[PDB]
């Protein structure tokens, strides 16, 4: 509704602002940057920058402080999504109807674009004319993200995903995975929009960590639903929607005394169930 | 002499990196067994003996340079993980040890060296392992991320697969190792709180000289390569002549460069 003009605008935002990154700054580099460009520029909906934007406003902050956070978190995002369609791991020849990376380009140029991909992620927040906080700001976005992308976040939740193959899994298990592979960058979405803000503060930065928590964890219960070892599988299809709805729940109370800005974010808690 | 000062460095660098591969948790500790197994395999650390020698060559106490040290191993170690998958170079060994994908899996190889890329831009960014003012922190982020990406090292490697002369393989080498090896400079520069334009812009002539001769050196002990480009005796010419504009760069420093000068003859006396 609202939600959905909020999301359109932030996608329109992100896109114009990645589309920017993939020029090629010499003839030689043609192909990858055209790899890079083709693993990006796919049509996605754009949650983790929406996220960003959303968590900047919550704050108070205008959105467009929010820009190269909103960038950065997309392009890992990315990355993963080209390295996880690999041969190596999951071999998909498609993703969303359209050839994957490697299938269009080939398997090294795949690895490489995907690689380049996240230097560039860091890139952006390091640079301080286009991630213009405060210097100390700019660090702890860094930090934050490169510990959510890294082996003790995303990655890790892919090694996690890879060692549970065959290996019969429970519900504590499976979502120590998904608060690894998805829930890091999710919570760093909003940690990023939170912090180029200019008005964090530990209480404000512990709450939406919370949100961010919940809903990581809701987009993965209506994921099963909506397909329908899963959310349905383990407590039937009546109990998994009703998960979801609980983490709805705790995502609007971890927004309690959050200002009207902060009404995308209840929003899209909504949206997801 | 520049043998003791590798050795060092060597020691230095292993000893912070070997305390970042402890899994935060049990699920995860063959994901940081198999970034182990790909950092500390014994390699010879010259670009953390860049970093901390270009941190001296300043004045800086060299211990202000360990997180550039790591860092730029790091970045170093993920891709030659990367370079030896069968999608590249497909090797089984590396220094006749099995390589990552080998020791574990081709999936976890290229798991491992992701975490390497992102912990090196932590391990910057991190004002506790990198202590430095704020401005030179987020500057030495920039050097890295530029230098170990699409338009430095990630480029080379693509420049390497989709290919030639002397400037074409010249622009290939410049990439695929110069950036590094030029990030590995700035960095331990940046460290030591006395940096300048002028410092920057020598040391930095001194890494394009001295990455290329690394590799015009290494091409002529194995004997589309500089030898066979030039011919063999004209190749060891240009490889003094390397050395040469190394040393002229560095004209001026004070004695704590030395380590950089010893380092640059060494290059081209090998063997
Ligand atoms: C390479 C890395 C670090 C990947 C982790 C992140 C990620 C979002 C994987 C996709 O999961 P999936 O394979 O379950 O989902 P999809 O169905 O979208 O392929
Ligand atoms: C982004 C990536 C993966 C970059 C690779 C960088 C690199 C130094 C590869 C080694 O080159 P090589 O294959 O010529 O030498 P070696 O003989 O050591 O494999
Ligand atoms: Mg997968
Ligand atoms: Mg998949
Ligand atoms: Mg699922
Ligand atoms: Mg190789
Ligand atoms: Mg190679």
């Amino acid at each position: 509704s609202m939600i959905a003009a909020y999301q359109a605008r932030c996608q329109a935002r992100v896109d114009a602002a990645l589309d920017a990154l993939f020029v090629a700054p010499r003839e030689e580099l043609q192909r990858l940057y055209e790899a890079m460009r083709y693993s990006v520029m796919n049509g996605g909906k754009r949650v983790r920058p929406l996220l960003a934007y959303a968590a900047c406003e919550a704050l108070g902050g205008a959105p467009q402080r929010a820009d190269a956070a909103a960038c950065a978190v997309e392009l890992i995002h990315a990355y993963s999504l080209v390295h996880d369609d690999l041969p190596a791991m999951d071999d998909d020849d498609l993703r969303r109807g359209q050839p994957t990376t490697h299938r269009a380009f080939d398997e090294a140029t795949a690895i490489l674009a995907a690689d380049g991909l996240q230097a560039l992620a860091f890139e952006v927040l390091a640079d301080t004319r286009r991630n213009p906080q405060e210097h100390a700001v700019c660090l702890e976005m860094l930090t934050r993200l490169a510990r959510a992308a890294g082996s003790a976040g995303m990655v890790g939740g892919q090694a996690i995903d890879l060692g549970s193959v065959g290996v019969a899994l429970d519900q504590a298990a499976l979502e120590v995975m998904h608060r690894h592979k998805t829930g890091a960058l999710i919570e760093a979405s909003v940690r990023l929009g939170a912090l180029a803000s200019g008005r964090a503060e530990p209480a404000s930065l512990a709450a939406l960590e919370r949100y961010a928590e919940a809903i990581g964890l809701a987009f993965q219960v209506q994921d099963d639903i909506l397909d329908v070892p899963t959310y349905p599988a383990l407590l039937g299809l009546e109990a998994a929607k009703g998960y979801a709805l609980e983490l709805r729940d705790l995502a609007l109370a971890a927004l309690d005394g959050f200002p009207p800005s902060a009404d995308p974010l209840r929003q899209l808690a909504r949206y997801i169930v």
